[PDB]
């Protein structure tokens, strides 16, 4: 009678640890949400047939709102497994559910997952040198979100990354491009003018990290803008001061411009 | 003709993906390196007896001045794969040889696992809040560094959280602890005088990431600082801010004295 939150990985079903594979393969009841990313390598039946198990799977309203009446219920009886995509509690809310859990006399033990947090490495910038993150969100009706750009002008004036994770709204199966956001970014900098995001700033897209292939592609903004990345999900890195070595991985990995090997130290 | 750069994982064993796990066993040549960590909760040949692939260590040196001449001449006629505890690319310097592999005419792909940069926000600390990492070193002869308590101040000025790799000596097996790392935090404090750690500093404490049983402390550094957290490697955390949220969770997880509910938010 125990609740696991085990997270499924980057890409596809077998980036899920052994670890969450074994525990995952063990429990009475699974439940699972696809809302917070997309793993664009597997389907519901791929990871259904490699636990062996039936998957509930559930909608942000039931996770948000009804998470302890179908979830926690279960945990007190049998061993239920909630599963996520990446690892289950990054860039997410779901660390409060285990809150959840735990008024409800429930115990929870979290399976981490490989994270696109740290799969930014395979970008070749340091990633200690990323600073505070943000996630570029779709306009909405005459709202239009713009705080992304002030962390993206904080970290740079401190000479670091900045990660930007792309809006997804699974129920229209909208996927946001690495192309949109940076349309988003080039009105917000009309409106803000802040010099800081504009067609000369050199960027990072990282397309289906956790795939054996994924894309990886470094340049100036007015070249890559209008660039196909291939399906999502995609992300989008802001870098910020170079050392010599990024540069070099971003033009030999990333096909970035042999320029930007010129660092203005 | 294939190079796999392979992550094991956070603690033991099982912390390798299903991915990585089926692709290393298939690899006619298996590496690996404990310099940049040490997977505290197993052994080399439990690793190698998952795996099924006898593995062959290499030390800095043989990576970092050698790996062009004992990896790569055989992935170029065999699938090699080169296994590093967390996240590959995490570790500063391995991105770098990918650029060596190309420039052997050798494929190299990239299999992610848990990274503690993503696996920390089991601390229920807001992953986007992170801000530049540091590590910390123990001062040594006439040297006494200090920039990754500028790093914490920088950071926490902003209203970011810090993490904190302790110094790790991987040939000796000797790691720093997370009471020793407080403790030079302190002595830096005396010098530089910037109210950045003192006794009455919020820090969280991470041990065991990956276990099904980690320790996850949090509290004032007087209180802590001689707390018992376990058997390394420890994770050393200086949080900004905190949203309510987060203080829950330190609260309700952590046991965090309910004192933070309204000091350190
Ligand atoms: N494989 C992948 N490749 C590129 N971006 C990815 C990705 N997986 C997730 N993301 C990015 O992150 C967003 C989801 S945020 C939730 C992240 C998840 N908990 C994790 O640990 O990865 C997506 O909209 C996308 O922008
Ligand atoms: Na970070």
């Amino acid at each position: 009678m125990v609740l696991y939150f085990i997270g499924l990985g980057l890409y596809d079903e077998r980036d899920i640890t052994v670890k969450g594979h074994e525990i995952a393969k063990k429990c009475d009841y699974v439940f699972a949400e696809f809302y917070t990313s997309l793993m664009a390598g597997t389907t519901l039946g791929r990871i259904q047939k490699l636990i062996g198990k039936e998957i509930r799977v559930l909608s942000r309203e039931d996770v948000e709102l009804n998470f302890e009446n179908i979830v926690l219920p279960l945990a007190k009886e049998n061993d239920v497994a909630f599963l996520t995509p990446g690892d289950p509690l990054v860039a997410t809310t779901h660390a409060e559910l285990r809150i959840r859990a735990k008024r409800a006399g429930v115990e929870s033990y979290v399976i981490h997952a490989p994270s696109i947090y740290s799969a930014v490495g395979i970008t070749g910038l340091h990633i200690y040198k990323f600073g505070k993150s943000a996630t570029v969100a779709y306009p909405e009706g005459n709202w239009f979100p713009t705080s992304y750009y002030d962390v993206i002008k904080e970290n740079a004036e401190r000479g670091l990354h900045t990660l930007l994770f792309l809006d997804i709204k699974a129920e229209k199966r909208m996927y946001m491009t690495a192309n949109e956001a940076m349309e988003l970014l080039l009105k917000v900098e009309d409106m803000k003018k802040g010099g800081v995001f504009t067609d000369d700033t050199l960027v990072v897209v990282l397309a289906r990290a956790g795939s054996l292939n994924p894309t990886i592609r470094a340049g100036y903004v007015k070249d890559l803008i209008r660039e196909d990345f291939g399906d999502p999900p995609h992300i989008l890195i802001v870098p910020g001061k170079l050392h010599i070595v990024e540069a070099e991985y971003l033009v030999e990995i990333a096909g970035a411009p042999r320029e930007i090997l010129r660092v203005n130290v």
